[PDB]
């Protein structure tokens, strides 16, 4: 308690002592509350006029329309301590795994040189505006560095005096530079060196790209097995229990000299002991503090979560095939079952999984699997929207399962080469491509971020008639040499030549097409079924999507006069209904 927090909280009652008091009235159940100052402050989502103007059609859809309009009772929760025997699964799991995953790679230190290049080449490494204005100019002055060097001095002491979240189904905990340093610099590796790789994690899909996922879980059908299983968690990062987050810690045991000590105090001060300020409006700023849940920058998050997912799903899979009893107590010969099935077999079983954070996919040995619930219950990993004892339902084909967002497609070429496509309902990607965060955008800069999503919609989307004719509009529209921009792998963002990165993405670099042929036009490029399009949200077949198409060019040039005299391609005729 207090001796590792107090100091964060003693520090910031001064910047404000004309204001401090111990509000009666606190909402807080399962936060601890310290006190509460004197503050008046809040960013909506802004529309895309080129990415609307360019899509007609969808303006009378509520499903597109409604997405650019307008539970914190699920952060105010606890979870349990779980069972003497799942917190002994769960232990010698995460032993084994952090060596597995630390075979082939060697935790190092990331640079405030690799950080400044971060900072000027926009990530959203969730900073806070104060002293400077942005990231860029912090980084640039050596005032800064002699505040993350007091910190960090500090943390070598075993003590923390800056590192204070501050918050704003999703909660991003904002911190200060400086603290988002210390984090990048004692675990960025896990990101930066790709521990969650799939080549390197075996469940793992880090890295991957979109077009690439399909892949692999046609790779996982492949095993023999029971059904698919891709269970959601409610509110995963709100039930990451501190013993969660005691095993997470375990990969300092691979570090030495300082990278450990820097490593064990981000775990200790910052993970497993936190300070918050929430916005109330009854408008005062609440300082209050919990040991658990997940509250780390969103890339630290990424990697940990996959990994205590990892984690989670090979005990699930330990239970379906009878490795254990009960969670209750594991006996010493169970103890050693454990240990030896993970030599045995571990490696083959995390093969049978896709992972990407909370998401995940599993194609278990059987389908003992679907009410193996003992262990993923207690270790406080409900499932959403199913009761806790009703057994999970699985999917009997790898193209219905749903992993980061998507569904998956087979599509067959002309030519008889195979290609796994990702795809979701048209209405959320038209939506998406719809809206706009943040505010001063230029017109040009309008442009270009509606020129990034046409991108994107050509390199992975190109099976959906709607979405290539947009795509083709937009790129028409926006001058050519004009860069796309934006605020996994994103091999959108460039200005080569689309079919070229098509070539590059779908043939000459994809290790499940054999024949590396190029492809010479957008027509060899096929597109769903009309009727698997129509099932995934096409607008093919309607009056209104047929004027659109029909007068494109129309559309085409209302943008081209807005943004005015500028050199601009027609990319239509790559469209057979436009050759002429
Ligand atoms: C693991 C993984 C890899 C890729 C993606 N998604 C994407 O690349 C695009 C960018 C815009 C939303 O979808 N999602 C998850
Ligand atoms: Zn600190
Ligand atoms: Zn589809």
């Amino acid at each position: 308690n207090l001796d590792i927090i107090g100091k964060r909280i003693e520090k910031i009652k001064q910047e404000h002592e004309t204001s401090w008091h111990y509000d009666q009235d606190h909402p807080y159940k399962t936060w601890a509350y310290h006190g509460s100052y004197e503050t008046k402050q809040t960013a909506s989502s802004m529309v895309n006029g080129v990415v609307r103007l360019l899509t007609k059609p969808w303006d009378i859809i509520p499903m597109v329309t409604q997405m650019a309009m307008t539970f914190k009772e699920k952060v105010d929760t606890r979870t349990q301590e779980p069972k003497e025997g799942t917190k002994k699964l769960m232990k010698i799991t995460a032993e084994w795994l952090w060596k597995e995953l630390g075979k082939k790679k060697t935790p190092r230190m990331c640079t405030r040189e690799e950080f400044t290049r971060k900072v000027r080449s926009n990530a959203a490494l969730g900073a806070i505006f104060n002293k400077w204005k942005s990231a860029r100019e912090a980084v640039e002055d050596s005032g800064f560095w002699e505040l993350v060097d007091k910190e960090r001095n500090l943390h070598l002491e075993g003590k923390c005096e800056t590192c204070v979240y501050n918050m704003m189904s999703r909660a991003i905990w904002y911190m200060w530079l400086g603290a988002r340093f210390l984090e990048f610099e004692a675990l960025g590796f896990l990101n930066e060196d790709h521990w969650f790789s799939r080549e390197n994690s075996l469940s793992g899909v880090e890295g991957e790209g979109l077009h690439k996922l399909g892949y692999i879980l046609r790779d996982v059908s492949k095993k023999e097995g029971g059904a698919m299983y891709a269970d959601d968690t409610a509110g995963w990062d709100t039930r990451i229990t501190l013993e969660d987050l005691k095993n997470e810690e375990m990969v300092t045991n691979h570090m030495e000299g300082e990278h450990k000590k820097l490593a064990e105090a981000i775990f200790k001060l910052t993970y497993q002991n936190k300070v918050v300020r929430v916005q109330r409006p009854t408008t005062v700023m609440d300082i209050i503090s919990r040991r658990d849940q997940r509250g780390s920058g969103q890339v630290v998050t990424y990697g940990l979560n996959t990994f205590t997912n990892m984690e989670a799903q090979l005990i699930r899979q330990m239970e379906g095939e009878g490795v254990f009893k009960s969670i209750q107590h594991l006996t010493v010969t169970e103890e050693i079952a454990v240990k030896n099935w993970l030599v045995r077999v571990g490696r083959e079983r995390l093969s049978r999984m896709a992972i990407s954070g909370d998401d995940c996919v599993v194609k278990p040995l059987d389908d003992r699997f679907a009410s193996a619930l003992t262990a993923l219950n207690d270790m406080g990993k409900v499932r959403k929207d199913i009761q806790q004892w009703e057994p999970s339902r699985g999917w009997n084909d790898w193209t219905q399962v749903p992993f980061c967002s998507h569904h998956f497609h087979e599509l067959i070429m002309k030519d008889g080469r195979v290609l796994v496509v990702p795809c979701r309902n048209q209405d959320e990607l038209i939506g998406r491509a719809r809206i706009s965060q943040g505010a001063g955008w230029s017109l040009r800069e309008t442009a270009c971020l509606g020129k990034s999503y046409a991108q994107m919609w050509s390199l992975m989307y190109f099976h959906r008639r709607d979405l290539r004719l947009a795509a083709n509009a937009i790129c028409s529209a926006v001058p050519s040499h004009w860069v796309p921009t934006s605020r996994a792998t994103h091999e959108w963002m460039t200005t080569e030549d689309m079919l070229t990165v098509w070539n590059r993405v779908w043939i000459q670099e994809n290790p499940w097409m054999e024949d590396k042929t190029p492809v010479e036009s957008w027509e060899e490029i096929p597109y769903l079924g009309k009727r698997e399009d129509q099932w995934c949200g096409s607008l093919i077949g309607l009056t209104s999507r047929a004027t659109w198409a029909k007068n494109i060019q129309t559309a085409i040039n209302q943008v081209r006069s807005l943004i005015g005299n500028e050199e601009y391609t027609d990319y239509m005729p790559s469209m057979k209904r436009f050759r002429r």
